[PDB]
DNA sequence: GGGGTGTGGTAG
DNA sequence: ATCGCTACCACACCC
């Protein structure tokens, strides 16, 4: 029962389970509908205005709404004393989505679940809940169409399936700004969680995208929180970890905490830092963006989807990235399903009315003296990345010259079959009609 | 120099 | 078993 790599099904069965490809499409095709929805409506913000940002999104997405849609073989169990997680395995297993219960006992998005079970104390069972890809949909849906029947918002942007930032344009200095914000964000979880028929969301409220965004962090899970630049205070700054700040993960967490010594909140970082040092750790860009962000303040680069959210939502690159089952014992595999990729990719290409004047090929490979079999059943283990691009000329979709330039780039990089662990291929440039 | 390329990082 | 995607920005480098 098990569709492999160069089964002609793969990408569609790969597809079909994979929760990250999932996100991207759904966030592909909310950010067209903001597109299509907006043809006319000219609306914009510039750097005068003054404005509120909420910032929205669903509690344990896939944990509720995988619960709410669940089969009558998962019953007896209880959202409110349960520990529960979404996946598709039994152990070195990705959890999407767990359940705030599952969280108390230090359970977390992404971890394995049988690296989850060795934190329940015995006598504690994890349930385990399978994915409800549509029925995810549907809630985003419902959400996203609650959003513009309220009649708030002068701009809704779409952020993911179930993460939405909305912009109220307002004067400047309001009377009563913090109680009034209140009863919006009051209003507006009670209409979520009615046209949801029972999943919840937070909200973080200020004015700025990098505040709502550490305020709705705190506001987890079924609440919100205000905090505009001047309610900032040092206990503000306590509550929140350095990888709480937008552009900050993994890499730039290592490095901020060499630098300023494992400051344990953005409060101690706060304390210690200096924007020269910053620059030296993390980059300029960065660097600036984060001196900034320790002032609530938004980077230029940031804002740009305020001041011109149809330019900054317009698509200008298409690929497919697989980095799961890759598992080919010759090049004539390899070839095929290349060429298979590059069909999918000319469908939607083709969709989107659209045509590409450059490609890039890039490939995962076996490090040296990693395992031949990680410990992920068909997992990409450690790895080193590959790539070449190449311009195509002309704008075009067609089959021919696409692929036959893929094949190609496959040969320049010279990763033998057996040592490949993954494959994307990009369309990098994208032109119109 | 702007302007290219490959590499690496981030977010749901 | 298990489904580790993908768009985008920044940078080092280069010649
Ligand atoms: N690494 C990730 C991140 C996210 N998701 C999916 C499942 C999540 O439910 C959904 C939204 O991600 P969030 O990061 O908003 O996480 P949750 O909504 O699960 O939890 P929280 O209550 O912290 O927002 O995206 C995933 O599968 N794998
Ligand atoms: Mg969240
Ligand atoms: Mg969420
Ligand atoms: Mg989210
Ligand atoms: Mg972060």
């Amino acid at each position: 029962r098990i569709v492999a790599c160069d089964d002609p099904d793969f990408l569609t069965s790969y597809f079909a389970h994979s929760r990250l490809h999932h996100l991207s499409a759904w966030k592909a095709n909310l950010k067209d509908k903001f597109l299509n929805e907006n043809i006319h409506k000219y609306t914009k913000i510039t750097d005068k205005d003054t404005y509120i940002i909420f910032h929205i999104d669903f509690d344990c997405f896939f944990a509720t709404v995988a619960y709410l849609c669940r089969s009558s073989s998962f019953s007896a169990c209880d959202f409110k004393r349960d520990p529960i997680v979404v996946c598709h395995g039994t152990k070195n297993s990705d959890i999407a989505s767990c359940n705030y219960v599952a969280r108390s006992y230090g359970i977390k998005n992404g971890m394995w679940v049988s690296q989850a079970e060795k934190m329940l104390p015995n006598g504690i069972k994890l349930i385990s809940l399978p994915y409800t890809f549509e029925q995810f949909q549907l809630k985003s849906e419902a959400f996203y169409s609650t959003l513009k029947r309220l009649n708030i918002f002068n701009l809704i942007l779409p952020i993911s399936i179930d993460e939405a930032v909305c912009v109220r344009i307002i004067p400047d200095n309001i009377h009563n700004t913090n109680t009034l914000n209140a009863r919006l964000c009051e209003e507006i979880r009670q209409e979520i969680f009615q046209g949801t028929n029972g999943c919840t969301v937070s909200i973080g409220c200020s004015d700025s995208l990098v505040l709502a965004r550490l305020a709705l962090k705190m506001a987890k899970p079924n609440g919100y929180n205000i905090t505009f630049k001047s309610n900032l205070s040092e206990e503000f700054w306590s509550s929140f970890k350095l990888d709480d700040l937008p552009g900050v993960g993994h890499s730039t967490l290592s490095r901020l905490e060499s630098t300023f010594d494992s400051p344990h909140s953005l409060n101690d970082l706060r304390k210690r830092y200096t924007l020269d040092a910053l620059k030296a750790s993390v980059g300029s860009k960065l660097g600036m963006k984060i001196h900034l962000a320790l002032q609530g303040q938004d980077d230029e680069e940031s804002l740009k989807i305020l001041y011109d959210p149809k330019e900054v939502l317009q698509r200008k690159s298409l690929s497919i990235d697989i980095n799961w089952g890759i598992r080919f014992k010759n090049i004539t595999q390899v070839d095929l399903f290349i060429e298979r990729g590059c069909q999918y990719l000319l469908e939607k290409l083709n969709e989107i009315n659209k045509t590409t004047s450059q490609i890039t090929l890039k490939l995962m490979r076996r490090c040296k003296d990693a395992p031949i079999e990680p410990p992920k059943y068909m997992g990409m283990g450690r790895c080193d990345s590959f790539s070449r691009s190449s311009r195509l000329g002309i704008p075009t979709n067609e089959f021919g010259i696409i692929a036959t330039e893929m094949k190609s780039l496959y040969r320049t990089l010279g990763c033998p079959p057996m040592e490949l662990r993954g494959l994307a291929l990009q369309f990098n440039k994208l032109v119109d009609v």
